[PDB]
C-alpha cells in the first residue's frame, strides 16, 4: 500500500554517480528501491541512463545489494 519509492528527480546519465539532488520519494507501482536507502545510493552508480520520473530498480544501480 503507501510503500515509497525512489525516483529519479532529474535524467540520471549512465555511470554517474548519484547525488541526493537526483533522488526524491514517491508512492509507485511496481515498488522499486524503499525510499530509506537514499542516504547509501549517494555515491553508487547508475549502469543505464534512468530519464526523468523513472523508478530507480535494484537491478539498475551497480554495487546495490539491500
Amino acid at each position: 500500500a503507501n510503500q515509497a519509492s525512489v525516483v529519479a528527480n532529474q535524467l540520471i546519465p549512465i555511470n554517474t554517480a548519484l547525488s541526493l539532488v537526483m533522488m526524491r520519494s514517491e508512492v509507485v507501482t511496481p515498488v522499486g528501491i524503499p525510499a530509506e536507502d537514499i542516504p547509501r545510493l549517494v555515491s553508487m552508480q547508475v549502469n543505464r541512463a534512468v530519464p526523468l520520473g523513472t523508478t530507480l530498480m535494484p537491478d539498475m544501480v551497480k554495487g546495490y545489494a539491500a
